[PDB]
């Protein structure tokens, strides 16, 4: 599924990401935008052979199991394919673990490089939330 911006904002809000670990909702929407262009089916292969999955491009090196990232962890205890669902629950729940892990949203490269320190509230501007 390719979410609309506000649709995703609302879904993320419903799933408790607004101000989760202090990260306002726009951070999460910004991250999703630049990680996946709001596409739940996005996958990208990393240089180490892991793959990033889903709307928040959660990687299989640490967070999910895709059966082809040897030596990796599965800290969200999910098949990576679950992160490709049109239902963002699994991604959100995993993202909550990630962002809780001490590094905040810096785990999301695109967030660090494209959202952090920007006016992320712009990403939820105009949305009914
Ligand atoms: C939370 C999450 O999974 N974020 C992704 C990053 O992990 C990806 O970065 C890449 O992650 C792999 C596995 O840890 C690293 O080996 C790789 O070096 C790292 N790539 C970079 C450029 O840092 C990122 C890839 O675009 O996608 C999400 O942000
Ligand atoms: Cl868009
Ligand atoms: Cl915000
Ligand atoms: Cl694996
Ligand atoms: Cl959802
Ligand atoms: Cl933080
Ligand atoms: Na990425
Ligand atoms: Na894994």
């Amino acid at each position: 599924k390719v979410f609309g911006r506000c649709e995703l904002a609302a879904a993320m809000k419903r799933h408790g990401l607004d101000n989760y670990r202090g990260y306002s909702l726009g951070n999460w929407v910004c991250a999703a935008k630049f990680e996946s262009n709001f596409n739940t089916q996005a996958t990208n292969r990393n240089t180490d052979g892991s793959t990033d999955y889903g709307i928040l491009q959660i990687n299989s090196r640490w967070w999910c199991n895709d059966g082809r990232t040897p030596g990796s962890r599965n800290l969200c205890n999910i098949p990576c394919s679950a992160l490709l669902s049109s239902d963002i629950t699994a991604s959100v729940n995993c993202a909550k673990k990630i962002v809780s892990d001490g590094n905040g949203m810096n785990a999301w490269v695109a967030w660090r490089n494209r959202c952090k320190g920007t006016d992320v509230q712009a990403w939820i501007r105009g949305c009914r939330l």
